């Protein structure tokens, strides 16, 4: 029975401290489904998550990305998570990706950081060293001569 | 070898401290050309490692990027791409970051738009290194976890 | 001046043809070095101008990015970024885009994620240069247009 | 009055051949509000547009971006368009942005080209020049000697 394989790829692991669902997906386990022939997978996957999250439920998603990357399993899991109906995106408290390779780590942090308004507000674009003196005193910094020419 | 770690310090270093006495780490972008002379090294990985020891896991700090003349490019482009894929704590804990470029608008017009179009969905995500880091956000006692987070 | 136009052709040129005799336009990325010598200029706008003369509107072609080098940069990210902000017809009409680089994944890992997370809404957009170009898609006779698209 | 300064920024300019609305936004016309004070502008705007597109209704949207960049007017009109309830994004058939400055044109084309799956499908990452031979024959190419060291 493959409905069991499909239950070790994605399952309800717990219920956090607010009593809302915490659904786990273990991306590396997308390899069990290679053994089947003439399957869809993403429709099987989509109707299964629909069985684990009904409409109106606020939940948390957690992706265990051990032994997968943006170019293999974690790529498709996340692409597939993005293709979900909007209510799944509206109703998540947070998505967690845990432990992937170095590439994908810095791929993810870049995407998240482009999206972090809290952070992109912190930038301040000045035209020369002179205009910095107002915020950080130039008498407080040892700098090479390159920054002065 | 050691010449490499010294070129790292000419690229990124603590220049001084502000009032409230916190680090002001500068990156003299330009100085990335010092690395063109090298054989095989993942520069960006070694550079992330250097910053990680310049600023420890909780201390508010300031960052400033110098890149005055245009050229091809000022490599300011690549320095902020690197800074954007850095650890999360380095973004939450930074007080302000100053770029000195003049022609900045042409650079960061693309990144301003990608930020505009960033979905509301993708602002919910957070990357974590080990599964222990997921505690504090969700207590792992509430959870059955797959056998791979165990030996 | 003329030296600048020559460094442009050393960077991006027509390389050859395939079948039915469609241009293969090579860009050797390591050749962005030639422009560090210069002062002033918007290199990115000059290169966009140069490609426009190398490939006319509706005409299929193949692109090849040569970046086998290493150190600070292969120049492949900077010239792929430049390629992504080119007019839509250059992307519709390219047959294939061969990027010759060893360590390529570590660069395009970031763009693969941004494409994954790109919304379906964003995919509905299109930039047009002039109000005239909109006629193709929605007929302008059907519409009241604000006086601003006019010059009474 | 002020409700009389919105129809000049957003109107149902007409209908396409398939008999669905087309909504014009003229991003420039957005300083007719610096003269008001108190006015929140963003919520009045959302209310106005909600009165031109009914919930179940497919439409087009065109942005006349004459005299605006990603750093003014056009940037806020798009940040605002992105802030809208999901049905406005599900329901558009297309979004046209017309005639902005060179920066923004390049910024817009870049975002769309990351989005465009048909485009990014066309890349093939070969490891060295030798592998290019199976696709484009090197008999056919004038190349500098650099591509061969």
């Amino acid at each position: 029975e493959f409905e069991h394989d499909l239950e070790r790829l994605c399952f309800i692991g717990g219920y956090d401290n607010d009593n809302d669902k915490v659904i786990v997906v273990v991306t590396k386990n997308l390899e069990l489904f290679k053994k089947y022939d003439d399957i869809n997978l993403i429709k099987e996957a989509y109707n299964h998550v629909h069985k684990l999250i009904q409409k109106d439920e606020r939940y948390t998603a957690v992706f265990f990305a051990h032994d997968s990357t943006v170019f293999s399993y974690l790529g498709l899991s996340l692409k597939a998570y993005y293709g979900m109906d909007y209510y799944l995106h509206k109703n998540v408290k947070a998505v967690y990706v845990i432990h992937t390779d170095w590439m994908s780590k810095v791929a993810i942090r870049t995407l998240l950081s482009i999206a972090s308004a809290k952070f992109t507000r912190k930038f301040r674009y000045l035209n020369s060293i002179s205009d910095l003196n107002k915020y950080i005193p130039l008498s407080h910094l040892k700098l090479p001569p390159i920054v002065y020419e």
